[PDB]
């Protein structure tokens, strides 16, 4: 009836973790140093919390899977997994061990059926059988009820989804990182309470942010290059260190994933369809998913996110490989400390000022981390003097002067306080949707070797 | 004979959902985090109190009806379900599998009853049974005595009610969010207490109310169009976000809940009606009405409310889409400090010194949310300036002086008070009042067999 | 069930050790006065978490091995001893005369195997034998499927790896000082928690860094030598010191054990490999390494560190051989000072305030050693510096200005916070991979007489 969690007794996330799982009792119980032990800690619960929910007699659909964690449960999971990866040989073999090692040991779950799917697969690569199979989302045949997508980001979501409900899904869940930096198009952000950092693929030469390595100089003058660059955009490629583990990853499939509240699948078959989010946990989410075969009612466009804590974009200065430029950074902020700052906001607060009262709230022990504070004094002092700005210069009720042309003001700072909510746009009528086996002798040969002991 | 809500219990709403219900008695019992919980508590009482009101032998029209809510209820609910909504098929699904779980368990509910019900509308759509139907307000054939609305905004008011009257309703209840606001023709708003925002259409794009999003720029001078727009006055299309869950609204359909104290409704037969508010805590109201055969008396056309709470309407300056503009914004202040700023007030204060005012007031635990904490700081402003400018410009008693136009002043804030009273002129003589089934295949066949087991 | 380890009771370094293993329990034993004890109790440590990893029945080969360390030991040890080094003959009298010493008192371990072994050996030196050989990691004939390096810095890692895994291993771990400083490229430092410094050969004859040696002059203005150097930058050579022991080293050798994340070694057999950081305590680290049959997925050719301490490389001034020269220079800070300098480095200080400031917060016992202080406060002082020139030239957004060449700006200093991460680009495809005994006769004469007894 507890849920045992590996991070250490006196962290101070175990509050945050007790409070976004109500409905469990969570006892600390460490035995690694993991350096990034607090999103494991959370997607453990997240599974449990989901387990908790749906009724047993259904299958599930597990895309994308890792078969080891799974073979100590007792509901019915059909595993998807292509060899994409790099990763995935080494998750293979692991399961096969794994299986291998306890087998009379082991009687309530089927052990003994599970070494005989993956024998049947391993003989003819083709073949579905009730707990694996080697195909794609879009690829697979068995039907089920429930779907999980457990940290994915490689699939384009609306397809994958229409594939599953053609099958006979109706409900779908989705754990992972929260989506909405990606909708306000930054260049580069943190989410620190889980020591994750992330930057676009122009910008690893920095100096001063997260994710970045440079060197010394003294300083030419010269660098006489013909190639003119002339503008600094974002791009598709992105790259997230979570502790010291390195993914890739694509802004398009990333974004594809931010989905509004109602939306309508229109193939050869058509779907009506929902999206909530259940849990949200200082950036990390679960989201739900139903779909209903039909058309009914319409669609808006609208996607909205409500922020617990603090949220911050804002523009910086630094230097790329020894050049000096700008671009736009985001973060999060503790509740606290938000609150403690509406006095000192109410005049104009120059950034060192900002700083020094920063660091006073903050160690008095660390509320949140040092290495943001410089950004965030920055930001602060900006809004502070933007808001002043509008005050000293009102306009006239019900009018908006446009004499022939009207000036846009310049903006360098968006700050989304506690109780606020987020609001964009974006497509809700969707109705274009458009196989070898990819393993290998060597890999079935160990497997085999593996297994037949 | 307790009452139990999911609620934290070191919430600070619980004491004032306690004096707003004083015959009963509230327990927390917290088994989600869900982020719109006060708003689910407070419709919870409410059902709980309309019940104890009524007296059984009464059937109860439940219009708009989720009927999984009333499934394990003693009294004769006819649950009146058109699929006009995409959220619909998703709580008829819910409402078979809840029936078919428990299906020998539960005997003391019509369970039997009501899976045969639910089966015979399945066979001929068109059919009315005491416990469900798929008609609409105005096309349903049952009779009854009692009306209940929970959170329905999508009809006109007197239309409804006369059709529900001619069918022998004499009483009615309606549950909801309170219409003041919409009556002084805001631009968007904030219902703090319940986390909910709402904005018109055409603000979306701003920086600094509670539902916007915008982005960073440095300011270009052109922005040459020649389309002038030249006026930003209210629209009918509004957007609603309670919690993180969004709903759109129509403001004509809003405005006609707004009822007064006395009406006619005259068409083939003649009725006579009342409207008192018997509940009402931080923006949320319930109200009853009765009907009565005939004509009786005569009306004025006024409707009152009564502040218990301090309301706010005041004059904003922001950006949106990066071009700086003036509109009106509304907001609810507590009590006690109202009460604690009347000395403050007697002179003129300018805004910072107001916000350090509050903020000193607020944080000695938050009495009021923080985000809106610098609006209201310029209205208190604004209108301590308002008020000097009056006192130093007296009249004469008696008259009116027009030498031959007058001037109009200039007003920037309305400010209701702690126990005083708003009044509207509305319309209260009504005289004009004027199918398919609209479900699918697919969706009849998945009832069917979720049902038939 | 404890863990003995031969340092001081009361030394700082016990508390960093326990929270590097949490799964043990650790006690001080001390017997010697090692000046160099906290690095030998490290590797303790290591090889009892890498040997309750693995299962038994498993074969380990021990590459470069010292045999008299896996004597009492029950696993399955295969040792690759070539007499390639100055050390090793002591090393091999040693483990014969601890062999011979404890022949029938210790009778759990294969004793009499092992002594069989070693005559066989040396009466035939090409011939391998289950626990001992003569060869090399490229000429061995053993197969195995795991390998263990310990502090092994004189090979090549791709060309050794590929050797391995054509002949069955499946999984290695590198036991070893961190090899970030070298990918920096600089030119000396020190690890102070081990009581280690190193230096390039070029700097030997320096003044104040922790490595050196010089002497006193009076300053003649002549020296008059026609060859121009001109140019001071790092060379393949460098030397270690760990407390008294000298070492050197090859800069080649040590920057192809940085590895990436992902890989592909392609020859007559082709693999795909991964490389992670488990274990990582003030500049000393544990790295595992899977390899598997095939190739799948892509490689990106990044490697990144995770810095838990502040880590530190900037320009310094000092007299080598009387000659007044610059260079770059690393180390590692606590997080707790780190953490204590956030308010002061707002501002502009100079160094000398800076040392003050860090002299007070050391000695309030030493959190760190006093003979880098100086250093860390110039380098404080410069980063300080350098930010606000930041600050005061603003650029536009989204431009990269080129008016047509660009300059760059002098950096004098990087300094990587707690709870950033290091990125930097590594080869990760690699195709290209390209025998006589050593031993002598009187050797061999002194081991069998000192065996044959
Ligand atoms: N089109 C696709 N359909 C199904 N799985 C896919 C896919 N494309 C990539 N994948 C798989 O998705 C996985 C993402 S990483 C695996 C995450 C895993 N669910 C976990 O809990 O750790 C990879 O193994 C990759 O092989
Ligand atoms: N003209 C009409 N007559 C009856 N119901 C209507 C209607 N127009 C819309 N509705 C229904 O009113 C509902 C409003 S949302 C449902 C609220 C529900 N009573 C609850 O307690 O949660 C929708 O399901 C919609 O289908
Ligand atoms: N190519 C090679 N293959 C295997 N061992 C080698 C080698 N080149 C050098 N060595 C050996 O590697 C050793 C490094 S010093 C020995 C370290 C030892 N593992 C310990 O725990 O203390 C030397 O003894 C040297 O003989
Ligand atoms: C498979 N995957 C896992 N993560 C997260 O990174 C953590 C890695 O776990 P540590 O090895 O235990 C996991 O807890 C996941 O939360 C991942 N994060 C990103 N951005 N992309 C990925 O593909 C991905
Ligand atoms: C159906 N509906 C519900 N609400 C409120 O929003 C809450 C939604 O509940 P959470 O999912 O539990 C409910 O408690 C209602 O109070 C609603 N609010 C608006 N503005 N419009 C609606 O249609 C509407
Ligand atoms: C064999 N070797 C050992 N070390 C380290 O130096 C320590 C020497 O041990 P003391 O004699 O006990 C060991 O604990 C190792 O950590 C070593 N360090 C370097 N740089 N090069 C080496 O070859 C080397
Ligand atoms: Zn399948
Ligand atoms: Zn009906
Ligand atoms: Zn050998």
């Amino acid at each position: 009836d507890p849920v045992y969690v590996d991070i250490d007794a006196d962290s101070a996330f175990l509050k945050a973790l007790q409070r976004a799982y109500p409905m469990f009792e969570v006892e600390p119980r460490q035995v690694t140093p993991n350096d990034h032990a607090n999103a494991r800690a959370f997607s453990h619960l997240a599974i449990k919390l989901i387990e908790q929910e749906i009724d047993p007699d259904s299958t599930i659909l597990d895309i994308g899977s890792a078969p080891a964690r799974r073979m100590m449960s007792d509901r019915k999971y059909h595993c998807v997994c292509p060899m994409r990866s790099a990763e995935d040989p080494e998750r293979l073999a692991n399961y096969a061990r794994k299986l291998a090692s306890a087998a009379g040991k082991v009687l309530d779950r089927n052990i003994s059926g599970k070494i005989g799917d993956l024998q049947a697969v391993m003989a003819v690569p083709d073949t579905e059988t009730p707990t694996f199979c080697l195909h794609t989302d879009v690829s697979c045949r068995q039907r089920a009820d429930v779907a999980i997508y457990q940290d994915v980001y490689a699939v384009h979501a609306p397809t994958s989804l229409y594939h599953q409900a053609i099958k006979g899904v109706r409900l779908a869940y989705w754990v992972g990182f929260d989506t909405t930096p990606f909708m306000y198009n930054a260049m580069a952000g943190a989410y620190p309470s889980y020591s994750t950092n992330w930057a676009d693929e122009q910008v690893l030469k920095a100096k001063n942010i997260g994710l970045c390595s440079t060197d010394l100089t003294e300083g030419r003058r010269g660098k006489l290059s013909i190639m003119r660059g002339k503008k600094l955009e974002p791009c598709d490629r992105v790259l997230f260190s979570v502790g010291s583990t390195l993914y890739p990853e694509s802004r398009k499939l990333l974004k594809s994933w931010h989905l509004p509240s109602v939306f309508h699948l229109k193939g050869k078959l058509s779907f009506t369809c929902r999206c909530d989010t259940v849990v949200s946990c200082e950036g990390y989410v679960v989201k739900r998913i139903t779909m209903s075969p039909g058309l009914y009612g319409k669609t808006t466009g609208y996607a909205v996110t409500h922020h617990a804590d603090g949220f911050l974009m804002c523009k910086t200065t630094d230097t790329v490989d020894g050049e000096r430029v700008s671009f736009s950074v985001c973060t999060y902020v503790p509740a606290t400390i938000c609150d403690q700052m509406t006095g000192i906001l109410a005049t104009e607060v120059t950034p060192e000022d900002a700083q020094k009262l920063l660091v006073g709230l903050n160690q008095r022990t660390n509320t949140m981390k040092n290495y943001m504070i410089p950004v965030v004094a920055q930001a602060f002092s900006k809004w502070a003097k933007e808001c002043r700005k509008d005050m000293e210069d009102e306009k006239l009720l019900g009018v908006r002067e446009r004499t022939w042309a009207f000036k846009k003001q310049k903006t360098h700072t968006v700050y989304k306080r506690p109780d606020t909510q987020s609001i964009q746009k974006v497509q809700a009528e969707f109705d274009s949707f458009v196989w070898s086996s990819g393993l290998s002798i060597p890999l079935r040969t160990r497997i085999k070797w593996l297994l037949s002991k």
